[PDB]
């Protein structure tokens, strides 16, 4: 079968064939679309099947398909599997999967950049203290002192379920939320729980407006451990704006490093529950999303108040005045201190260029539209216009529970 | 079978039963998500004609009573007899209320229930839906205090006597492509502008011509109409602070009147079923005004507020863009023209939606659609999971006639 998707602004039509390749389910059904919806131990048995439909994949990578080394390593996959129940990657396999769950990744905008991932082997790490270590490392090198560079950390492979790699934080790098009793939140609303947590674990918390989250690790199943990291390796961007010199005087600043860490890789069948991985910012991330949502930092009516812009009706547009202002500031703090950064139009106008040159080489390019299209100045930007097909492809990054309400506490 | 969603701002969560009525199909399977896609006998017509009047006698409370009964009965008889049948008047303007109320893509529904149904059942040549247009458009208009209305020409019969209105919408501005390769005028309109001038039609070649109606009776050949200038309310657009922004010449019109859609209600298929209410700022300043494919005005205003244009990253687009929305709301507030900004009328489809849970089981939602095309997440459906289906009576999209019509 081919399916057809069509730019309506450039009338651009591309056919995909990838999705064939697709197993997983969407969600959706043929009554029903759940586009929209933010979340919509193996057996022997299912496992070998997973781990052939991923090593034909990665022999056909490699010009090899069929070579007795893709038969060999077949055999020895499947030996090793009724065995041992499981079995291990082989170093180039592992980098070839993970590249490939970023590839496949239909929410990410920067994927234009998939093949320039760092991987860190972190397989033979043992106890938390091992994982921290992995963990400053991959910081310090993604840092690069602003010159980022895309990685991630893989963790052991979960293997009974009972002895899970995880980190509980959602991203390495946040900002701390204090609750107070009054009601009001001091720091990032959407850290409270998770801040909590790190207190009742024993962090003795400055309680300040931007204050670095400890990481809290769990290695082997085991409860997991505090851990600070060094300051010196987290970079941090004052917010100033080019224009309007009270800016700064918001006290505004936010960290360069995005770093998911909560997420599950996906690799011919094998779960490794911990994977962190680290690119670098779109503006809009931070100037729409964590600074102007309701329930984030809501700054949008303090800087409108520092504009004098009419603020009794909607209509007078103060708040998508303010928000570009705000975008205009991240923007600029970033690139001033010569920290990595994409805006929105650079970062758009790449994944569709990257999206057309995927339907020629690979047949199709899975995208989820909803999460494509950035969150301020939609239509201005090319990927508004752009139909997109949603598809699950292997290796894949993938979401988990929540670690705290899952773990058996050993006290 | 019973499906949630939740809104991640407010942390609501609401229960949908109403999805398991739907009966068209969305174009997605489990395995593959078509949520960005633009366009995804007698036997027939009694189940549809039957499911249509039990939601009817349900809705006034009357489910299962000898009425009912009654015109199931007489309904029968008359597709057994006739191979249709005719609404009552009753029914049609449930329908039709009933098929804006199942709009997915509509975040203006709260407005459902006052809707100004025109029967123009009646109508037999495309004079007397010239008459019936310009009625409309004048009732919808009200000197800019602007009222909801749809208007309905005869149903469809063996599909070789179609009533149409050729234009994708009553009120239009001609699009023509010159020498010079440019275009002047609005682009999305240059075929249809075509075939005005084939048929007959005396262009004036400007920037903001409004198109004549193109109006075909009956499955007969199409005939040109001009509006009377003084039904069109339109807009000159100045801004409340930059005193230059009226010298780019810019106007819009006042009413948003879809004409290319089709009306089923029963099974029985409306294709001439023109409807009205009032714009949302967005749809002027962002779509109509800075997509490229249309009148594509950013980098004139960026270069008249003198921005840097140099780097993407100065976010000159987004600053122009806000502007340029700024000064159609203020224009259209100044002459008492009605219109909605982004903020009020998404914060009435949260709104909306939550009556429609409370009172129905739910509200089907395309949230490709319903979020703003600026601002997105600043809005508060933005943050709201939507389920999308698709419930009877609709609206549908149909072929352009052209392609179809045999001259
Ligand atoms: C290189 C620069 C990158 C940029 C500019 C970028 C951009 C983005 C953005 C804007 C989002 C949506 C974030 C949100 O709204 O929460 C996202 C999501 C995502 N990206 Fe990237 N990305 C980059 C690198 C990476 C890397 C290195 C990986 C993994 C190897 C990755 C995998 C993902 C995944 C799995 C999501 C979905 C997250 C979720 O569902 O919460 N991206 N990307
Ligand atoms: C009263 C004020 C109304 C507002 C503010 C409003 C708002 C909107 C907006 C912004 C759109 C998206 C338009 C686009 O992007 O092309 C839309 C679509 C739509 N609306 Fe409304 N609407 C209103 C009245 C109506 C009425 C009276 C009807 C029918 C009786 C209706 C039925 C529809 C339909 C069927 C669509 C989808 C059109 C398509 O798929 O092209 N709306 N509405
Ligand atoms: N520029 C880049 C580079 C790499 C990765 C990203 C993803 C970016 C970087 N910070 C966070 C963001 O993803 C999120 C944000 C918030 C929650 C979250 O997890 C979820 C999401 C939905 C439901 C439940 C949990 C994921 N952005
Ligand atoms: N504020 C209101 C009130 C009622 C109706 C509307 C819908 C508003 C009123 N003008 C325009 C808009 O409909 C369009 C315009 C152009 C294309 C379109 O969708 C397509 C796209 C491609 C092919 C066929 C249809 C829909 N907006
Ligand atoms: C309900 C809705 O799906 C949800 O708010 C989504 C919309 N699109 C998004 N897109 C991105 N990139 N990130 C998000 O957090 C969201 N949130
Ligand atoms: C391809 C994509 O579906 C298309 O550009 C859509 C996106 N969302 C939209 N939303 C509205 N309200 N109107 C539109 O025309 C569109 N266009
Ligand atoms: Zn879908």
């Amino acid at each position: 079968r081919f399916l057809k998707v069509k730019n309506w602004e450039t009338d651009v039509v591309l056919t995909d064939t990838l999705h064939l390749k697709s197993t997983l389910e969407t969600g959706c059904t043929e009554h029903i679309c759940m586009g929209s919806i933010m979340l919509p131990v193996r057996t022997k048995d299912q496992l070998f099947p997973l781990a052939k439909e991923f090593l034909d994949q990665y022999y056909s990578s490699i010009k090899r398909f069929g070579s007795k080394a893709h038969m060999d390593r077949l055999e020895e996959v499947n030996k090793e599997i009724e065995s041992t129940s499981t079995y291990q990657l082989k170093d180039t396999e592992l980098i070839y999967g993970a590249k490939h769950a970023w590839r496949n990744a239909s929410r990410c905008v920067g994927r234009i950049q998939w093949s320039k991932l760092q991987v860190f082997d972190a397989r033979d790490c043992t106890t938390a203290h091992g994982m921290f270590n992995y963990i400053c490392n991959h910081v310090k090198y993604a840092t690069n002192k602003g010159n980022l560079r895309s990685a991630i950390t893989i963790f052991p492979q979960r293997t009974d379920g009972k002895h899970d790699f995880r980190v509980w934080n959602s991203q390495l790098i946040r900002y701390a939320g204090y609750k107070q009793p009054d009601g009001s939140t001091l720091g990032d609303p959407a850290n409270v729980q998770f801040t909590e947590i790190c207190i009742q674990q024993g962090w003795k918390a400055p309680r300040g407006r931007f204050d670095v989250l400890p990481l809290l690790l769990q290695a082997n199943g085991n409860d997991p451990e505090l851990f600070q990291i060094p300051p010196e390796l987290v970079l941090e961007v004052p917010i100033r704006h080019p224009k309007f010199d009270w800016f700064k005087d918001l006290g505004l600043k936010w960290y360069g490093l995005p770093a998911v860490s909560n997420m599950l890789l996906e690799i011919g069948g094998l779960e490794f529950s911990a994977c962190p991985f680290s690119g670098w910012y779109m503006g809009t991330e931070i100037g729409v999303r964590d600074y102007c949502d309701n329930s984030r930092y809501n700054i949008l009516e303090e800087v409108a108040k520092k504009m004098d812009l009419d603020m009794r009706k909607t209509s007078s547009l103060w708040k998508d005045q303010a928000l570009v202002e705000i975008n205009i500031a991240v923007l600029y703090s970033f690139q001033s201190d010569k920290v990595t950064i994409v805006d929105h139009h650079s970062a758009t106008e790449s994944f569709i260029k990257h999206m057309e040159n995927e339907y020629r080489c690979r047949g199709g390019c899975p995208a989820d539209w909803v999460w494509i299209v950035p969150p301020m100045s939609g239509s201005i930007t090319p990927v508004f216009h752009q139909e997109m097909l949603n598809y699950r492809l292997t290796p894949s990054f993938e979401y988990q529970p929540d670690p705290w309400n899952t773990h058996v506490w050993k006290g």
